[PDB]
């Protein structure tokens, strides 16, 4: 697959241009991101002899491997006044003594590390990822427990604090390791976490474990005790026997939590066919020309593929019905792979031709990803007569039902029903990434300035009053603005719908690690529902 | 088990009174609700020919059979100036041609049927609890589609609107049937329901499907057509072929609906034994005077066991080892049952007796029942010192493992880690349900207070200023006041925390019906993770 | 089946006068045991308020059921100046709140409830047929721990002492109720009995449970502390919380542990298919003059089978083929059973018949029972040239593998490699009873007497010199005597070789009994072994 | 003591999860005595690990390299819980009890009865008394006396432990691992 683009046309270089600026715009966020709660924060932190967080991080890490983190922007601009970088909360996917785990640690820079109610939704959805492909869990607990000011957001609900217990207490049933490391203090809720888990890490004055603070131990005995006294490694460790391991500081704790990860006797089976990889024949960097800022503007989705799969080698499945929707079968970094992309507008031939192709991925057990650029159904009485609800209905149910891994791309819009049909957050895809230039909403912003104009004008009419030019522009103006701010890529991702944002650059590499994470858990037979005919 | 209140006694009439003017408080309010969009709006869907919504739930049951309504309260004051009784959806379990089935009805007559945040999360909380039950889904569809307002909290996330379609497909690929009834208008993500339908019923002329609206149509390409003639049951009946079952009125429709469960193919198999159901030996309208209303009084939870069990036989386990738990083996309505319920702070000898329990319970596939009162963990140095944080943990371990039904009462306070300790409903009890005299928070709203009082009171000691008198009441009086409001029961019921508030003398029957229903699914071997010992 | 015997017949006279001898000398022997340690011993059990531990089983189980207690004579002459009645321990089958449950209660009169090593085998005999049959356990602790004088054959092997736990443990984990009642002293190894229950009820001041007795506490640290303050019920059920239930007296633990038993959640059903039941058509005292007491006679083994099926009907398979053996097609109380009864010498003929039935009962699941009065194998040149020895243990291979529960019922003499072939103590029959007339040993007393008598003639002869027909004499008298007193039944039954003897005219009520309580586990699927051909 | 007891059934319970062998090595002498370790349930701790080690389905190798007497043989994976394989080395002894214990029992009740009966048992008389009992547990609890009837495998020379551990660990091998299913764990 793949042509050379031209370079010295204006629309590639305007594109590149605008995509380039979208990217270095990611960048510079990120590079504040990472500092966290700030100098002064960093520097109180380090003043007690405690890592940085993101400095364990490397430090657990097999040396020189790449991490993976996950929804680097939660907690963008979310709440009113208050700067939460990354939720307060770092997760990712990284190699520990050659296993794939789950790591999830507290930024104690960031608000003392309290629980908001995007820690507690960030924190959550690592979990489900660690669960769905059998990764072992290591949590770095360095927490200041719940914001009480938004409580009702963190403490009562199913998806709300208590929730991170029961997903500890299920994966343990299953065999995947739960490991535990206070390299801080833990209160309240934070006690259960090292409670809770398979084995469990404490660092000699860092770590302290109470289900009762000093200040609620005061108030409800009158005693004045110290939390060194009060929990502390020496208490846990030799008298109450909450801690399995001993460590003098974090560098220790962290080297004995690679001992604790090398003795869970795992060794990870393929359940898929494996050929030798082979990079892509075209440069990656020229997806900004090819794609660009303007999601008006069409571009190939074949392009894409040709310079993400293996060798730019795509057998398509259906290439001249339904051309809208592109669907065959490719390899990334040796993995056999089944994608769909949109090309257009969805019609029935394209929905049937994409349940015919989501079928055979299920039968072979072939891994399946999603491309998502979307601008909607086909609108026409003649397509309502024919069924097209019921075509595309026959999308969804196939995608929902299906149990090999899928993983989800959105590189355009994703607007309606078309979200849906391609794996949306809805549906349960292993993971979900979005290009920066990605825009997400229940219809396109000008739809809804458009359907609002034609219903104010008819409701003129029938009143009898007048709805003029002037007075369409002052209806439309407010709606195009909400559907832009509330469909903007960090809107979405400072909430966590999406597992991240990535440069388009990055895309092979990241599939490549996200695919190679998914394939930790056995793939299950699939079994459908009734396809209504 | 039970004794003999005194009637005469003063406590007793006080806390009668006041339980009494909650409950009237209760039933005043859900008749309000019982009204829908109001009469105007009550006055123009009659005239449409078509029935009320909960007109149609009475002709869809048998006869006389009970209907277990569930979040009456849903959308209860939870948007600022918008009333959105019952969250303009009714959802309950009743009897359809002798199987219970779970009902989820568009109430037409608010907002025009419009999907509100709350109204997808109630829809979303039923067809969880069909999915964990094996209940049959009977969707009386008549929407008016998402509510653009609010789009960003409908459409994008994994817990929003395209999860409706998702749990859908997954449902009838385990055979739990779902039956559509397109009672009117479905337009957008709608026209997807009556499809991922097994079996789909229209009514003639009240009912139409398309993925397009008339008014996208025009925009889209400039032709005016009307809803019938877009849908209608003519056109998915005999040439789309979107529709099974052509109905000439709501009447007609609902006796096909019972016609389409009758075929299902369905019997009722009890995994558990049973013995003849028996009356409680004392008055249910007892616990009025037995309870009250204040949480700071105290009372024996066998006293409202002995009014909710078959002629109130119990027997206890590890009677008086943790006597602050309550544990023993009952039968309601002749089903087994084991009852866990507070009668005090909790202690690590309670936590040790509730594990054993619920492991009993387990290997023996008898359903547990949980009596949340609670008021907190047991506070000192030495507690935590033998590792009470330990024992804790392990009921929370066992509860989240369980595999037996789990039917949640909150009669008290519910605070903290007990709530999860307790099966909360982050932990995934079949049903919760709240007295009205009910609070749920974080903590308590006086140890909220208390604690910022001593923060703040060392903090000004600190600076060297001073915090006087006045000054910690000007502290405590808000945050009293935020925990009073965010703990009431229907701030919890209005959000879809619990699934309904309940007079306590409707107890027995609520919790019957309940366990009836959820013995339709087998019971599973319950695997337990690591118990730290 | 069946004939009327001839009762004028002198043969018939003989026959019931010696059987009826031997039927007498049983009962007075059992009504001696029944008395245990004797009136001294129950006196002082009395005075302590305790109840005497045959009436702990009749309060224990249902009014008016039948108790099949077994191997009532474990310990006859065992032991050469210590009489030791029963064992030391009463175990047996009854029904409590309406469940087959296997009970095992100390008799502390006897040597004060030590444990002898007959007493250890007992009970892992009642534990073996609890688990084969997934039978509750009830153990009525009231015991002295082990006896010193013979440790080497209570503590340290496999089937020693600490078997006993491992069954606990292993019975446990498959959902097979374990209940402790302690009613008296439990020290050392016996502490742990309730504490390895599931369920376990102490009575308030007759039970005491302590790892180390007061007289190890002195001797290790000096201190002197009585055994209620070291053990008792107060200190276990409140304090040490290794009680669940604490009991007044022996009268409420028995009558809690009846409730105990009703929460157990189960239910009995069956695999086989069941008519109404019949009494056979000829009694039963009638084989005394049947079958008499010398084993030289001969008689017809269908005589036995017609006084003990229901109706005296019996559908014989391969009649005329391997007469020696009699198979066939039965019910017992309604139950389906395959019999296999020797009438005479085996032959190749015999065991290819047998071997082709037990095929038959094994695949269509119906149990198995054998009547094993055997005389030994064929012998001759051309027997062993047709592969006798091929033949018989093709019998003996199948009966091994039949997974079908299996009865073995001695009815007279039992030797060599035919007790193999016929179901012997080393195949696992679920029960194994033997009449009152019955002999096995390796070979025949006489065989063994004639073989040695050739075998010293013929070595005298090599040495030349004489053995003379009184040296025959002299070597076969001592022979004969050691088989007689090591073939009875008291010398069989007194080690736990069989599950009892019982009265013939008994057989159809035991057997009726023991089926019954075979059936409360799921009969499995056969797998067998290479047939060698 | 039972905090020892806890630890150990915490860790039988990793091992079976993962699926890893178990390596039981016993010198023993003995459960905590006192008034206060009863009464805080060390019986109900000592219990929680001979529930564990007994459903445990992980192979199973127990090595006694010195004493081992009383329930501490049973929570150590003794003959009659079925351990794989069972190997003793020349300095072992065991029995139900310590020799000495078994003496001292016995000093003390006969001392008691005596002066219950008003008689005087002399400290020559507790001489006669313990001597023989300390004579029967030395020869009942020799390594040769146990290995002569089959309580174990074989006695090993203690420089062969590694080789004999490391074939017998293979040969446990040829057969998969199992799941393992626990009984209620008494808490």
């Amino acid at each position: 697959l793949g042509t050379q683009p031209d370079l010295g046309s204006a629309l590639y270089q305007e594109n590149y241009k605008q995509m380039k600026a979208l990217v270095n715009q990611l960048h510079e966020r990120v590079e504040h991101i990472k500092l966290g709660g700030g100098e002064k924060a960093r520097a109180l932190h380090i003043s007690r002899g405690k890592l940085l967080p993101r400095e364990r991080i490397d430090n657990l890490i097999d040396p020189g491997s790449p991490f993976l983190e996950l929804s680097q922007f939660a907690g963008y601009q979310l709440y009113d006044n208050e700067e939460v970088p990354g939720g307060g909360i770092i997760t990712g996917i990284g190699r520990v003594s050659g296993v794939e785990c789950m790591i999830i640690a507290n930024d104690a820079t960031v608000k003392g590390g309290a629980y908001y109610p995007v820690t507690v939704k960030k924190q959550l959805r690592a979990q489900e990822i660690a669960m769905q492909n059998r990764l072992p869990c290591i949590y770095l607990v360095d927490s200041g427990g719940a914001y009480l000011p938004r409580q009702a957001d963190v403490f009562p609900d199913r998806d709300h604090f208590g929730r991170t217990f029961y997903n500890q207490a299920i994966m343990s049933s299953k065999n995947i390791a739960q490991i535990a490391v206070v390299m801080g203090s833990c209160t309240a809720g934070g006690a259960y976490v090292p409670a809770m888990a398979d084995e469990n890490i404490i660092v000699r004055k860092q770590g302290t474990i109470f289900l009762a603070g000093p200040p609620l131990v005061k108030a409800a005995t009158g005693e004045e005790v110290s939390a060194e006294d009060l929990g502390g490694a020496d208490l846990h460790c030799r008298k109450s026997g909450v801690s399995d391991h001993w460590a003098l500081d974090d560098h220790h704790a962290l080297h004995l939590t690679r001992k604790v990860v090398r003795n869970l006797n795992y060794q990870k089976k393929l359940d898929v066919t494996i050929e030798p990889s082979e990079e892509p024949l075209f440069p990656a960097d020229e997806l900004y020309g090819i794609v660009g800022a303007n999601l008006k503007r069409s571009f190939d989705v074949r392009e894409v593929i040709a310079r993400i799969v293996d060798g730019s080698r795509f057998t398509e499945f259906k290439a001249f019905y339904g051309d809208t929707l592109v669907t065959g079968f490719a390899r990334i970094f040796g993995y056999p792979v089944g994608i769909v992309g949109n090309n257009g507008v969805l019609f029935s031939e394209s929905a049937k031709k994409g349940t015919h192709f989501v079928q055979l991925c299920c039968q072979r057990n072939i891994p399946l990803l999603f491309l998502q650029n979307i601008t909607g159904f086909m609108v026409g009485r003649e397509y309502e007569a024919e069924g097209i609800a019921k075509d595309g209905a026959k999308m969804v149910a196939a995608v929902a039902c299906a149990q090999v891994p899928k993983i989800t791309l959105i590189i355009g819009g994703s607007y309606g029903a078309g979200n849906y049909g391609m794996c949306g957050r809805a549906y349960s895809p292993r993971f979900l990434y979005i290009w920066p230039n990605a825009r997400i909403s229940v219809m396109g912003g000008e739809q809804a300035a458009n359907v609002l104009a034609t219903i104010t004008k008819d409701q003129r009419a029938r009143e009898g009053k007048q709805f003029s030019s002037a007075d369409e522009a002052a209806l439309k103006e407010p709606i195009i603005k909400k559907f832009e701010e509330e469909g903007n890529p960090y809107y979405s991702s400072a909430r966590v719908w999406d597992d991240g944002i990535i440069d388009p650059a990055d895309t092979r590499l990241v599939l490549g690690l996200s695919f190679s994470a998914a394939l930790n858990a056995p793939i299950e037979k699939t079994d459908f529902g009734i396809f209504r005919m």
